[PDB]
């Protein structure tokens, strides 16, 4: 059917209790040889309620953090010392692998919500978190370590180190608790009209980004709008469906197929590069980006009249390239007075 | 028998008719595991009779394109505007993925040979063309797109866009018509004696191949010559049978083997690094060679005069390595006084 | 048991006669899909007696070469001339694929060990050497050539070429025998007190090594000495123990693991990035690493007094974590007053 489509059922369930839960989409070639360009990435999503804290702990990989609702106080561990960053809604920040951090939910009223893009290379595909902390789901790592290289280690007898580090207190990761980040809108959009707003951050543009060779926008349309037919010369861009719903016909040849799908907020469709796409926001609508290979990336349109590809075909060609007559042929593109998105 | 030849039989014909042809050459890794380290990579050759017209459309592939024969004008079309080339025998240019282009043969009596050779990312191995154009092969891929989709995207009623855009008209798409290139010879040939000429374009010294990290070459032998045994210490080169008859040796550890082969036009040979290599020309001959891994490329001969690297080995060594004595051994790599190329 | 662990028996004899061998290590992938990241290395060991030489012949990868014990003559034949480098114990130096090389052991009571770390791309995994020289392992691979072919080449009767060149004379490639390197401690060792001392040398501060992404270092501790237990952040470290004996504890989640093993002169163990490990001489102890996916890469402590990081864990947050008081736990990571290296 569609490849291309991982709606939220498809997100496994890592951890979760009353105060929040982590989620791990399934791998992007997990079902499927169409995703092979993206076998080294994993889609993380992180849930907290109020006054919450990620336990501290380390991942294999680098990650790129970005806030999708609330807020959060990130801490950076480092062997010298330690940074702490305020981040707000549409802020995204890199992890860099090995680096122990936590995360708290400061808000009293208020839910936060991250999207974690992982980019793996110790074990492709794998993502592994290693947690400081002994809870029933797993003891500390550091328990796994004999006890006479524990007790040489800490200078301490075991019963010490044990009773202070090792035993098993809280219950999961996420407790009830009594490089600088660059905002998505931190910037006009490249596209604005009565219809939507397109936000991109390119690898051009941010040196986090650069490192990644990865884009990341920030869509907003009206409900009813629609965002014509075009396709990105290089960037595959991994679309998540965060506020609204929005119904997406991508054109692919694997011959000519339509592959048509309404998505819901949660939901995930990944627009290979050269494959034409358009959307039409069902409803007031809000999704996230993440493209890789990005850099160099370029967005043609098909229809509309700003960066409309088939409108700078000379007549001639135009003419026997289609049915119409090459002056009937720019007509119809004329027709369009709007470019990018236009009402549905 | 041998993996890495590959006979213009192993082409496969994507679409031909009257005014001409587009083929692709089988995966190289296709039939074998030797050949790994150019899975990313497809060999595509278009030919097509006087005053004919390739349709426009994208590849999702970045192309390198070579002019075997004839000349064309290419025009690549930009979401402002559109580049005109006029390419003749031995240029080269880059076509970065997702460009839509349109090629034309403006000669009357002379048919246009091209090689297109290009790099997969999208999904590697793989290359897909988005004609913009509806025909008996297939249909535009706008006409994919929902109708309702359709009628926003132009502003305009169904049978209008239906009638001018997505109906059927040429039959295929190569129709009977009514960055900037460089030529392969644009520099004094790096090899040249009476017996043949070696023309060489390396990635330090052409930002376009850079890239790619490519490198391309001419190789032009009179009948009877032959290029010496030697072998490339990086570059793996793909060898393009242009014109005439090619004896190849090509030595191989797998154990010691020999891999003979007689080439004809359109017969393609692969060269991978560090195999010894020698070839002789049945006839007058022109092979053009696409070397990947490029890079600081360096080719060492094992005889003749110039480059010989068995020429400077110690004589108190020489005399372990092989059975004659050193003064022997140094003596007989004397005897031939040519370089490169001899009289075979 | 421990996908990590390559203990001497792993390598597999590719020569060896009375005066010395060359093993190869088996791939690293080769019983396992948790050393996918290492598929493009390759480890071979050279040994030699005294007064050898291992005749000409070039790689088709890059080389790292490393002198684990003795010194060396090590020239390299360009088709210009030739560099003669003399290697002693603890020097490296990178061979670039493609370049014939030789080498001797000019001691007449000492053996040189070498570690040849190589870097393929050619055929990734693989490794070929071709030797000039024709012996009862294997002809001389110009012997493969055609006479027809070797006769035009040299200018002279085959009869001339093969009782001068061809003909089979050595037994074996090492014979009893009638870019500059760069040292490991040719700086101060990055980590040194009583117990130990850790020489580092990475691809940002030398050239040779930041082409190749890779970091080397050398380990030595007096016995009884515990390195204690850290991580890196994304270097994965190939451990070769060279003299001595260390029993190792790594920790890996694949859920939580614990693979202790103990190393005798030869063994190898990997230590993936981020997974926590620790080690103990059991002897005076010299270990070599080689890191790959070196650039940027930060060790991590989880104990002693300098770079531990749950030393910079805010005392409200180390509450949450941890089953004792912030102030408890601080006072316990105050205990062990060493860093790095302490008494076992």
């Amino acid at each position: 059917n569609n490849p291309y489509l991982f709606r939220s059922n498809k997100f496994l369930t890592l951890f979760k209790n009353q105060h929040g839960s982590l989620r791990l989409l399934q791998r992007f070639n997990e079902d499927t040889e169409k995703l092979e360009n993206l076998r080294d990435y994993r889609v993380l999503e992180y849930c907290s309620k109020p006054n919450t804290l990620l336990l501290p702990h380390h991942s294999d990989s680098d990650l790129l953090v970005l806030v999708l609702e609330g807020q959060a106080i990130l801490v950076l561990v480092n062997p010298d010392g330690r940074d702490t960053y305020k981040l707000d809604q549409g802020d995204a920040i890199k992890i860099q692998a090995g680096t122990p951090f936590y995360l708290i939910n400061p808000d009293n009223n208020q839910n936060l919500r991250i999207l974690k893009f992982a980019i793996t290379f110790r074990r492709p595909g794998t993502v592994e978190d290693f947690f400081l902390s002994s809870t029933k789901r797993l003891p500390s790592y550091l328990s796994a370590f004999s006890k006479n290289f524990l007790e040489a280690s800490y200078d301490s007898p075991y019963d010490e180190i044990e009773q202070t580090l090792l035993q098993e207190e809280q219950e999961g990761v996420i407790v009830k608790m009594p490089d600088k980040p660059f905002n998505l809108r931190s910037r006009d959009p490249i596209y604005s009209n009565n219809y939507g707003k397109l936000y991109e951050i390119t690898p051009e543009k941010n040196s986090q980004l650069r490192d990644l060779d990865i884009l990341l926008n920030c869509l907003q349309m009206n409900e009813g709008a629609l965002f014509v037919p075009h396709y990105n010369s290089r960037a595959t861009v991994i679309l998540v469906a965060n506020e609204g719903r929005a119904e997406v016909e991508l054109v692919g040849l694997e011959q000519l197929r339509r592959y048509a799908a309404t998505l819901s907020e949660g939901d995930i469709i990944v627009i290979p590069s050269s494959f034409p796409v358009a959307l039409k926001a069902a409803s007031d609508l809000n999704m996230v980006g993440i493209g890789v290979n990005a850099e160099n990336n370029e967005r043609n349109f098909l229809a509309g009249h700003k960066e409309n590809v088939i409108r700078q075909i000379p007549r001639q060609v135009s003419d026997l390239t289609f049915p119409g007559s090459g002056e009937e042929v720019e007509e119809l593109l004329e027709n369009q007075k709007e470019s990018y998105f236009v009402d549905g």
